[PDB]
Parts: structure tokens; sequence; C-alpha cells
């Protein structure tokens, strides 16, 4: 299904940070962040797949072709930190997987991570087909459980409806609520999804692409509603969890298992943490995979892939080396990840609403204005944090 191929590639270490350290800490009263930055991924989303089926380009590509070189090449760099910090928490999160696993030091983790992804990159597509299958199986069904346990649970239904009405409490939530909408609004797939779009037309004609636009519409919305629930459940479960019972090391994701105990059982430690490193080592190659083909985009030409997989291992280890928690730093990549939506927005604002690049195909000027109100808020909300983290 689309929506459940969807939903598992959005699913990344990174929302699993967000989400249960985001209920413990700071219980139901984060909820409006997934709901709203769900929604803005929706609309960001497909603008970023109607760029693909109307151009035929994705957006680093037609940055390269249309903006003057020294502003294509700030473009390239920023998407480039982009790139290290997605993979960070990928990466990082296989590796604490295989800590929670095996029991391995965190350095030996991200060895086997490293040598696991090397293998996974040489790899064709025909061999990986049954691991995609595979990972996403794991992952779907811990996405149920969560479902599921958000039933089960018994939250407090009070707590759970005020946690819809915005309420940013002081600087640490603002730090978590930008975090969760980095997780969600990744910008790594708004230039990738233009790429995985482009060509999708079996034969070029206006009609074939407003059929793709509205497949692609209802199978975004499908998936990313899925995913919503599911994010929203996790982090409803972490809330009725530990939110206000004062667990130790409540949040991290090392005793986050224990949010599926009354659902799984014994198998809870081992089932989300074989999802954790599944959603890790697949998310780490496919970014891998979208960070090569974005540097092509924007320079005409890359570097091997073997490089590019050896230097977004560098972060990695470091932290390891530096002894820095690992689920503080998945929070903190996705943290920095929010802060390159808006500059993803504007180019992709400025070319769905522009003719010669889009045809028939210009975008509602109604939702040219939702994605501007949306870069403006992503903006603020960025503002907003970094303000507090200089005092205010
Ligand atoms: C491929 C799927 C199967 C996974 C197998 C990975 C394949 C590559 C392993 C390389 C060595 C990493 C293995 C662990 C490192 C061996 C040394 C070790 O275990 O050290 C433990 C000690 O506690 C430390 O001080
Ligand atoms: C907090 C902010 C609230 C967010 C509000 C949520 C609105 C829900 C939108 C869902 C998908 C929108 C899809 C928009 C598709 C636009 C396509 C268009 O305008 O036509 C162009 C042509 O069809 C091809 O490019
Ligand atoms: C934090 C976001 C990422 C941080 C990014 C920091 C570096 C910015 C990139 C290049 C410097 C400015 C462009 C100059 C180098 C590009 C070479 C070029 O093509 O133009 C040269 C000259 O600027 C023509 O006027
Ligand atoms: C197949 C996995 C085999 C796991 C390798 C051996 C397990 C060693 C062990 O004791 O488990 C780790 C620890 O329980 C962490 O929870
Ligand atoms: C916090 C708000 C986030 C939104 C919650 C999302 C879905 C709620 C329903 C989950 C859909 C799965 C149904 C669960 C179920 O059917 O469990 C029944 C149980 O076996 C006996 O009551
Ligand atoms: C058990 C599975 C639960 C799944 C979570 C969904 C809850 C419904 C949405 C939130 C509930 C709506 C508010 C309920 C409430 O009691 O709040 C009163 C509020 O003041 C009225 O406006
Ligand atoms: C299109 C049909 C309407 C959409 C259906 C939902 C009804 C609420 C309206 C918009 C949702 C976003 C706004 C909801 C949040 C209240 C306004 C706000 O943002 O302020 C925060 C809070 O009130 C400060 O104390
Ligand atoms: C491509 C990015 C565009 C570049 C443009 C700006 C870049 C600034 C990025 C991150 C600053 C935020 C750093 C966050 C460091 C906070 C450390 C922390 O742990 O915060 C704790 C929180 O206050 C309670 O938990
Ligand atoms: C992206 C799809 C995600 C699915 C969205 C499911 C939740 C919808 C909102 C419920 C708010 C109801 C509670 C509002 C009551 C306020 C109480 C004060
Ligand atoms: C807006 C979402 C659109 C996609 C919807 C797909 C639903 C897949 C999940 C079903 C959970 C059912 C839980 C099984 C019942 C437990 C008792
Ligand atoms: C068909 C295959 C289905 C079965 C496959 C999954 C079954 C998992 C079985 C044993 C869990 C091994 C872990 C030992 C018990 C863990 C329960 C627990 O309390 O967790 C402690 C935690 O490891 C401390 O941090
Ligand atoms: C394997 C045990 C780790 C110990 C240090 C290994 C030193 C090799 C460093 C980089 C090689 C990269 C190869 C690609
Ligand atoms: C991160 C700072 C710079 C790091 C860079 C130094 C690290 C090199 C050490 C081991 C990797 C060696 C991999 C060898 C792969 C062989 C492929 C080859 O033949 O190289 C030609 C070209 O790179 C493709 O065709
Ligand atoms: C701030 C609340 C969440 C953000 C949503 C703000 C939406 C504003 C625009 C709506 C439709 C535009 C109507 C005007 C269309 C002109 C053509
Ligand atoms: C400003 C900061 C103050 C906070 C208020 C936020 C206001 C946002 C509206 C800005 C949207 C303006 C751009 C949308 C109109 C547009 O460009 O559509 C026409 C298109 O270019 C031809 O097809
Ligand atoms: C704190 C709140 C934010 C503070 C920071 C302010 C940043 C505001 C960003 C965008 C405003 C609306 C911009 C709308 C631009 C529309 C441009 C357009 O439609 O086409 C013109 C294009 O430049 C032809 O090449
Ligand atoms: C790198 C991606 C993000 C770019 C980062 C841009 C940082 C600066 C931009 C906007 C400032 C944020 C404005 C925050 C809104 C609060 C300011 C305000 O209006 O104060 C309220 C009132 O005036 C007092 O009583
Ligand atoms: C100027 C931008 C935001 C301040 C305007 C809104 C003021 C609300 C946030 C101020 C605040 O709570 O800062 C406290 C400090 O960071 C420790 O608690
Ligand atoms: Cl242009
Ligand atoms: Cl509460
Ligand atoms: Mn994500
Ligand atoms: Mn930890």
């Amino acid at each position: 299904g689309p929506a459940v191929i969807a939903s598992i590639a959005y699913m990344d270490p990174g929302n699993f940070a967000t989400n249960i350290e985001g209920g413990a800490r700071y219980g139901y009263s984060l909820l409006w962040v997934i709901l709203a930055a769900n929604l803005m991924a929706m609309v960001i989303q497909n603008l970023s797949a109607n760029l693909g089926i109307a151009s035929g380009r994705n957006l680093p590509e037609l940055i390269r072709e249309r903006w003057p070189r020294p502003l294509v090449w700030f473009y390239w760099i920023q998407a480039e930190l982009v790139a290290m910090a997605t993979d960070l928490a990928e990466f990082l999160g296989a590796a604490l997987a295989i800590q929670l696993l095996t029991g391995l030091p965190m350095f030996w983790g991200a060895v086997v991570t490293g040598v696991v992804t090397f293998w996974l990159l040489n790899l064709q597509k025909r061999g990986t087909r049954p691991l995609e299958l595979a990972v996403g199986a794991f992952v779907l069904m811990i996405g149920v459980a969560y479902l599921v346990q958000v039933v089960l649970a018994r939250p407090d239904l009070a707590a759970v409806g005020a946690g819809f009405v915005p309420r940013l409490q002081g600087p640490g939530s603002a730090y978590l609520a930008v975090g969760i909408i980095g997780a969600t609004v990744a910008p790594h797939v708004i230039y990738l999804h233009s790429a995985l779009t482009q060509g999708r037309i079996q034969t070029d004609t206006t009609e074939e692409k407003r059929r793709l636009v509205r497949l692609n519409r209802v199978d975004v919305i499908a998936a990313m509603g899925l995913a919503g629930l599911i994010n929203m459940s996790m982090l409803a479960v972490a809330a009725a969890t530990f939110h206000g019972k004062n667990v130790e090391n409540a949040g991290d994701l090392t005793t986050a298992y224990q949010t599926l105990t009354p659902l799984l059982g014994p198998a809870a430690s081992v089932l989300f943490a074989v999802a954790l490193l599944a959603s890790g080592l697949s998310s780490s190659a496919v970014g891998t995979m979208a960070g090569d083909v974005i540097m092509q985009g924007f320079m005409g030409f890359h570097i091997p892939l073997w490089l590019r997989r050896l230097i977004t291992m560098l972060p990695a280890f470091i932290v390891i080396l530096l002894g820095m928690d690992p689920s503080s730093v998945l929070i903190l990549s996705q943290v920095i990840l929010c802060f390159g939506v808006p500059f993803a927005l504007v180019p992709l604002l400025l070319f769905t609403a522009r003719r010669d690049v889009m045809g028939a195909l210009v975008t509602r000027r109604s939702f040219t204005v939702i994605g501007w109100v949306i870069a403006v808020i992503i903006i603020a909300l960025n503002g907003y944090l970094l303000w507090e983290l200089l005092g205010g």
C-alpha cells in the first residue's frame, strides 16, 4: 500500500526520539505540534511532488539551471548540512538499537552499522526488495502497536484534548516542538521527493500530469494521516507511561520499550529495538542515496558513494567518543533540520508558482499563500527558539 510504504519511510529514528521525549517530559501538551507539522508536511510534499510532475526536474536541478552560481553553491552547502544532520540521527539510531539488542558499546554499534550500511549500498535494487518489505513489516506493526496501546493505556482525555490547543511552555518545549517539526517536515525529502516524481509520467501530456498529481495527493495525505496518528499515539503512550511518574531516564530511547510492555510483555524490548534498527538502517541508506542525488542536482557532479558514506559517519563516531547521550543528539539533529526547512521552501514556493516551470500545473494562488504562511510560521518558531537559546 502507498500509505503503508510512505509512513514507514517517514518513521525515522528522529521521530522515535522526539515522540518519546516529548510525551514523557511534556505530557500531551505537544500533540498540536505533531498535528500541525503533519498538515504542513502534506502541503509541502504535495508541492515538491507537483514540481517533479510538471517540470520533470528535481528542486536541486532547477536551482542549478536558473539561479546564479554563488547562490547555487550556498544552497548546495546547506543541503549538504541537511544531509549530515539527517544521517546523524539515522546512523546513530541504528547503532543505539544494536546496543539495545546485543549490548555492544556504542562505538562497536556504529562499526556494525557502518559495515551494514556500506554493504547495503553495493546491493542492487532487486536484492533490497525483500529487505524493503522486511523493514516495512517491523516498523508498520510497531506503529499499529502504539495505535492499539493508546486506546488500552486509558489516557486522560481531558489532558489529551487540551494538548491540541497550541501552548509553548517555555524554551524547553519550544526546543522539542522545533525538533518535532524537523522530524516530520524532512527537508531532505523536500529536495528528493521531486526526484521520485521526475519521470513518473508514462508519456508527456497535461492529462497524465493532472492524473499523477491526483494520485500523488491521495497517497501522500493517506500516508501522512497514518503517520500522524502513529506519531501522536507514540507521544501519547509515552505521556501515559512516564509523564508525572518521575521515572529514571524517562524519554530516553533505552527505556522507551516500557511504553509497549503492557501490550507486548517481555517482547517489548526486542520488538522496539528491532524496529529502531530497521528504521535506522533503511533511512540511513536512502538518505545517503538521496544526498548523492542532491549533489548531482546542484553541481552536476558527485563524489564517490563510498566517500560520502565515510564522511557522514564521522559526526556519529565523534559524538560516541565524546560520551554524548544518543537520544539527545537525535533530537538535536531534528532541530537543526528544522532550520533547513525555510531554505528549502523558498525555491519550492517560487518555482511552483511560475508558468515557465509548471506550465498548466501552476499551483493554486491560495495554496501558494498557505505555503508562505507555513514558511513564516517555521521561521518564527525557529527564531523564537533560537532567541531563548541566547536569553529572552
Ligand atoms: C552483517 C550482519 C551481521 C552482523 C555482523 C557484522 C559484520 C561485520 C562485523 C565486524 C566486526 C564487528 C563485530 C563486533 C566487534 C568485534 C569485537 C568485539 O566484539 O568487542 C567487544 C568488546 O566488548 C569491546 O571491548
Ligand atoms: C498549519 C497550516 C495548516 C495547513 C493546511 C492544510 C491544508 C490541507 C492540504 C493538503 C494537501 C494540499 C495539496 C495542495 C495541492 C496544490 C496543487 C495546486 O494548487 O494545483 C496545481 C496543479 O494541480 C499541480 O501542480
Ligand atoms: C548555514 C547555511 C550553510 C552555510 C553556507 C556558508 C557558505 C556559503 C556558500 C558559499 C559562500 C558564498 C558564495 C561564494 C562561493 C561560491 C562560488 C561562486 O560560484 O561565486 C563566487 C562569488 O561569490 C561570485 O560572486
Ligand atoms: C477550515 C475549518 C477550520 C479548521 C478546523 C479546526 C478549527 C480551528 C481552526 C483552525 C485550526 C488551527 C487553529 C486552532 C488553534 C486555535 C487558534 C490559535 O492558534 O491560538 C492558539 C491558542 O488559542 C492560544 O492560546
Ligand atoms: C541548515 C540550518 C540553517 C542554519 C541557520 C541556523 C542554524 C542554527 C541551527 C541550530 C541552532 C539550535 C541549536 C540547539 C542547541 C540547544 C542545545 C539543547 O540541548 O537545548 C536544550 C533545550 O533548551 C532544552 O532541552
Ligand atoms: C516467533 C518469534 C516471536 C518471539 C520474538 C520476540 C520474543 C522476545 C523474547 C524474549 C525477550 C528477551 C529479553 C529478556 C526479557 C526482556 C523483558 C524485560 O523486562 O526487559 C528488560 C530489559 O532488557 C532491561 O533493560
Ligand atoms: C573524511 C575525510 C576524507 C576521507 C577519505 C579518505 C578515507 C579513505 C580510506 C578508506 C576508504 C577507501 C575506499 C576505497 C574505495 C575504492 C574505490 C576506488 O577505486 O577509488 C576510485 C574512486 O574513489 C571511485 O571510483
Ligand atoms: C517572524 C516572522 C517572519 C520574519 C521574517 C520575515 C520573512 C517573511 C518571509 C516571507 C514573507 C512573504 C514573502 C512572499 C514573497 C512572494 C514573492 C513572489 O511571489 O514572487 C516574487 C519573486 O521574487 C519573483 O522572482
Ligand atoms: C534558519 C531558518 C530560520 C531562520 C531564523 C530567523 C530568526 C529571526 C527571524 C524571525 C524572528 C522570530 C520572531 C519571533 C516572534 C516573537 C517576536 C515578537 O513579535 O514579540 C512579540 C511581541 O511583540 C512582544 O510583546
Ligand atoms: Cl526563477
Ligand atoms: Cl496532565
Ligand atoms: Mn522523519
Ligand atoms: Mn540514551
